[PDB]
């Protein structure tokens, strides 16, 4: 690869990165909003109060301020569903390791509540918050809120590094091997600018998955993240082994690789910065399908690619990855539903179903009032859209089980549910092809009811190919289409997935059977179950 490929391709200007004059050739259309105006400007210089003030059909009268409001306010958290729930913004945060008080969550309530049949909130297959039903006029006064309680929702869409996931069981479980916690603090931290917003990581090409592992089970994906941590001993010493690239799009789906790096546990940061700047200095910007940072590894080779990553550590130091980590390979992913013990002697969590990772307001504050009365007033939520609530006294557990809301929020449902994962899908997403949610569920009850199972067989459901409930990962996986019927009728349906690993035996699952009518599902899973997975018919 020729020496002028390595030409940094974004400047620093006036406190953010612009791509150069020269470099502006070619690219897609989503650069040149970015280029029109820097989108960190609506929260940095607060932008966002005057654009909140327009009417919307006024907004959208002018390229500029529609740009703003459908494209650079994900740059601040907030997603406009203009398709399917018009003058609507869907709201991301941050959320380090997935974890929430119950002040935060009863806030969060508050501003949901507020928008009645328009609002609710969803937990993420990146253990995050989203709510819904928020109105740009508010939106001011909602940034002020969440700072004023702890939280931010800055960078937590488009080109930006999105929510450091990290193991649900820090600091609790008794067999962890790190807690993650402060790591993906610092990530956060790092990635905001400490909520302030950071310019030098807001201009990528693309979006980045990060996550830390601190479990044997790993809980936290690394083979389907940009940047995974693996916990490693390296001479004497702990730090972490890096992989790199793993990502799932329409066209590709791509494990993690090494980049033959490991790094002191201090230099998680550094780190990530240098791999981030590599990645916004050198990735490609045409066609957006080719912009993730596993193409920019392709191009360059690892080891290319590795020497960026190199020469902007400081001291320009990066060793080689240690032969051995810590994860160890016999191992068996545990469930976390239910009442477990910690670490701590006389206290347990408890894992709680959310189904299909939608609540209502009324539901946020009984978790969080569950979270004050047995725990410490914190709520953990897991990358399969379920909570756990750590630190309760394991005396209070015998009350606790008898505590109504258990009854919809249950710490032991049938297996199949305790493993079905489902996008947001058509009720507000605009790009989703069929309805996932509720469909998820109906099916998925109607299976349990026809045959009982021990396997913890794990089924995701997505609704078009941007698979953001990774059915590349299931047993049983459900990609949105559209299909035809017995009489060639339009319907909804999916394309059945088979073959999905996930811990330390990983593999991407791949298309089984195609343009299934979701009428048609249950007799084809009822009988891969029992074909494949051991079920028996009732
Ligand atoms: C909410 C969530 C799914 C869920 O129900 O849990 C989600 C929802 C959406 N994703 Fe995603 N993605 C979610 C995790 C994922 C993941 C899974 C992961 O991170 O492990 C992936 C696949 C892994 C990956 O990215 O490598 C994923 C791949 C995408 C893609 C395809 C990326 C690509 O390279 O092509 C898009 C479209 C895009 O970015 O161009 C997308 C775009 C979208 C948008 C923002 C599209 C849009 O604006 O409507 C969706 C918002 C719908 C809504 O109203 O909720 N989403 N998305 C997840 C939020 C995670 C978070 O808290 O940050
Ligand atoms: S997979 Fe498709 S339908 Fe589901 S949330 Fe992502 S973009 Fe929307
Ligand atoms: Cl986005
Ligand atoms: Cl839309
Ligand atoms: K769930």
């Amino acid at each position: 690869v020729a020496a002028e490929r390595l030409e940094p391709r974004v400047e620093e200007k006036d406190g953010y990165w612009i791509l150069k004059e020269q470099f502006r050739k070619g690219i897609n259309p989503q650069e040149k909003v970015k280029i029109e105006k820097e989108p960190m400007k609506l929260f940095m210089e607060n932008g966002i109060e005057e654009l909140a003030k327009i009417p919307i059909e006024e907004i959208d009268q002018s390229k500029l301020t529609k740009d703003d409001i459908d494209v650079r306010l994900k740059w601040l958290g907030l997603f406009h569903r203009r398709k399917n729930q018009y003058g609507r913004f869907m709201m991301r945060l941050k959320l380090p390791n997935g974890v929430t008080t119950s002040a935060q969550t009863r806030y969060l309530a508050s501003v949901i509540r507020k928008y009645g049949k328009e609002g609710c909130a969803d937990i993420t297959t990146r253990q995050n918050w989203q709510i819904r039903g928020v109105v740009l006029p508010d939106v001011p006064e909602i940034l002020k809120g969440l700072a004023e309680v702890g939280l931010t929702s800055l960078q937590s869409g488009m080109d930006n590094v999105r929510n450091p996931v990290g193991n649900p069981l820090a600091g609790i479980d008794p067999e962890e091997i790190v807690d993650t916690r402060p790591y993906t603090n610092l990530l956060s931290q790092f990635i905001t600018g400490n909520s302030r917003g950071n310019p030098a990581v807001s201009n990528l090409p693309r979006k980045w998955n990060p996550c830390v592992v601190g479990s044997h089970d790993l809980y936290e994906h690394p083979h389907i993240n940009d940047l995974a941590y693996m916990p490693a001993t390296k001479d004497g010493r702990f730090g972490f082994n890096l992989l790199v690239g793993g990502f799932f799009s329409a066209k590709r789906c791509d494990e993690a690789i090494p980049l033959d790096a490991w790094v002191p546990a201090d230099d998680v940061v550094p780190v990530c910065r240098a791999i981030l700047e590599a990645f916004r200095d050198l990735g490609f910007r045409g066609n957006r399908q080719k912009c993730r940072m596993m193409w920019l590894i392709d191009e360059l080779g690892v080891e290319g690619f590795r020497a960026e990553v190199e020469k902007r550590m400081p001291q320009q130091q990066l060793e080689r990855a240690s032969p051995e980590d810590l994860v160890q390979k016999q191992w068996e992913r545990r469930d976390y539903l239910g009442v477990h013990p910690q670490k701590q002697e006389g206290y347990s969590f408890i894992g709680l179903h959310i189904p299909v990772g939608r609540v209502q307001a009324d539901d946020m504050d009984e978790l969080a009032r569950l979270a004050d009365e047995y725990g410490s007033g914190e709520i953990r939520l897991t990358v399969e859209q379920n909570i756990i609530i750590p630190n309760i006294e394991t005396s209070k557990i015998e009350a606790l089980l008898k505590e109504p809301v258990l009854s919809t929020f249950s710490p032991d449902p049938p297996i199949l549910m305790k493993g079905l994962v489902a996008c947001t899908g058509n009720q507000f997403c605009g790009q989703a092809i069929i309805e996932t949610k509720a469909r998820s569920l109906k099916i998925t009850e109607e299976v349990q009811r026809q045959v009982s199972l021990t396997k913890p067989v794990r089924m995701h459901w997505t609704g078009c190919p941007n698979t953001c409930a990774q059915v590349q990962v299931a047993d049983i996986g459900f990609m949105g289409c559209l299909t035809r019927d017995k009489n060639g009728k339009t319907v909804e349906g999916a394309d059945v997935f088979l073959g999905g690993r996930i811990g330390s035996d990983s593999h991407l699952g791949e298309v089984y059977k195609k343009a299934v009518p979701c009428d048609d599902l249950v007799p084809l899973v009822v009988d891969l179950l029992v074909n494949n997975f051991g079920a028996v018919p009732r």
